[PDB]
């Protein structure tokens, strides 16, 4: 499913994204938007054979398991497709858990080097929240 902007912003700020650790609502919406330009059936391989998914490309080398990965972790205890659905659920949380093992926002390469340090609440402007 292809989100509108004002449309995927209602859907973080419902599952209590919005300030999770410190991260206004405009820093999901503007990581989500050049991540994958607000499409949940995006992928995308890696260099050591992991592959990113979802919205947010939650890394498969610790957080899922798509059973091609050798040696690697299940920490968010699900399977990476799970992350694709048109519902957002499981990638939010599993989310929560990677902004929570001490390095922040900083384990979404896109958000440091094009959403970090910028005007990020004009991705909300105009929106009905
Ligand atoms: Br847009
Ligand atoms: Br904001
Ligand atoms: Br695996
Ligand atoms: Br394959
Ligand atoms: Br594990
Ligand atoms: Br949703
Ligand atoms: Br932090
Ligand atoms: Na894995």
């Amino acid at each position: 499913k292809v989100f509108g902007r004002c449309e995927l912003a209602a859907a973080m700020k419902r599952h209590g994204l919005d300030n999770y650790r410190g991260y206004s609502l405009g820093n999901w919406v503007c990581a989500a938007k050049f991540e994958s330009n607000f499409n949940t059936q995006a992928t995308n391989r890696n260099t050591d054979g992991s592959t990113d998914y979802g919205i947010l490309q939650i890394n498969s080398r610790w957080w899922c398991n798509d059973g091609r990965t050798p040696g690697s972790r299940n920490l968010c205890n699900i399977p990476c497709s799970a992350l694709l659905s048109s519902d957002i659920t499981a990638s939010v949380n599993c989310a929560k858990k990677i902004v929570s093992d001490g390095n922040g926002m900083n384990a979404w390469v896109a958000w440091r080097n094009r959403c970090k340090g910028t005007d990020v609440q004009a991705w909300i402007r105009g929106c009905r929240l």
